[PDB]
């Protein structure tokens, strides 16, 4: 039940539920202070980072994004697992789902650090606005690929979004199993 | 950099080079104070904690266990991929370590486990969990596949394939739970 008001702002994006806005460093302290709060409120589930945050109309903070500089993330990989039987069995064509992390490093830009969205305003399309926004907004006049961010750590929550965001089911983490 | 003093603790062995207590919730204030302390750093009720603390009197490992249903699988593969390199195509194999979605049974969670950076490759995870294998359950003795470690890291993902003997072994609090 946290809140958060201008002093300016900096909007990225507005909504009919609601504005994004992005905090950087060189922020007010007033900025500073509420992004640890949402951070540390986030954590029950700095140097050049950037923070969106999914304002509702209400002014409650509803959704935050931290991102980071990297250059490496691993691939995680959807495998549908046939599941074979005894031959005195009969076969069925279930298959089981496993995520496979690849262990080559390959190249990226933007780790998403932290992405969180208040649980009851869930699959209404706030993280994949926010991130939306961080790739157009992470380097200024440049436009990210779905490619060139990876997510830190994933979650079930996570992987079930990150997976149907980049499509393919595929994407790249970082502090992971393999680094 | 702790130090654990000898007390009249509950200790599981004695090693030439340390030995393995525990430490339960219900301990005095003295131990839960010191565990707790322990934790922090580590990081940088339904539960046991086991403490290597080597003839030094320093605490050198630490592995705090817990109770738990259900673990996921993860195993090693080599995944069918294509290398290209500029229109250039070759068919190769990725390593990657596969998590399947199975739920399947497990009755400890090793919740952390750490040994101190300097005392490493030295068995003491090992034997950590030795001791927590007869003296988890009363009267019985934990299967290595009734054992499931939290969120692996990579020198946890290394340790366990070893550990666990068959190149596999069981997690949680992971990308599938
Ligand atoms: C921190 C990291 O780097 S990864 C971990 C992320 N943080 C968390 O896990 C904290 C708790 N959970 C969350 O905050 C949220 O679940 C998030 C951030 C993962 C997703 O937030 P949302 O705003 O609900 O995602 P959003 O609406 O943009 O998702 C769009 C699509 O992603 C997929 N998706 C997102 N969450 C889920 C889910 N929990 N279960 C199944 N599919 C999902 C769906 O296809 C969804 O489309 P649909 O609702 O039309 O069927
Ligand atoms: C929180 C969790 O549930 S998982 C995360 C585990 N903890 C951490 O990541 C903290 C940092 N790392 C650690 O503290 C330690 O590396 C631990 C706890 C994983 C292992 O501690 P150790 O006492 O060094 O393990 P131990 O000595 O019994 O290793 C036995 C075998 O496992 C394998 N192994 C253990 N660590 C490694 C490693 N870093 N790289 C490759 N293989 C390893 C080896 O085969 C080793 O046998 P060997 O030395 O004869 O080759």
């Amino acid at each position: 039940l946290y809140f958060q008001s201008m002093k300016k702002e900096r909007i990225l994006a507005e909504y009919p539920d609601g504005r994004i806005i992005m905090v950087l460093p060189e922020d007010p302290k007033y900025a500073l202070k509420k992004v640890d709060e949402i951070r540390e409120m986030v954590d029950n589930d700095y140097s050049r980072t950037k923070t969106l945050l999914f304002i509702s109309n209400d002014k409650k903070v509803v959704g935050c994004l931290i991102a980071e500089h990297i250059q490496w993330g691993y691939r995680v990989i959807e495998e549908k697992l046939p599941v074979i039987r005894s031959e005195e069995e009969k076969v069925r064509f279930e298959r089981q789902k496993a995520w496979c992390c690849s262990t080559l490093p390959e190249p990226a830009i933007c780790g998403i650090s932290r992405i969180w969205v208040f649980s009851m305003m869930r699959r209404k399309k706030i993280a994949s606005r926010m991130i939306e926004c961080l790739r157009s907004n992470f380097i200024y006049g440049s436009y990210l690929s779905k490619e060139e961010i990876a997510f830190s750590d994933p979650t079930p929550d996570g992987k079930l979004f990150a997976t149907q965001y980049c499509g393919t089911g595929q994407f790249l983490v970082y502090n992971f199993i393999n680094g």
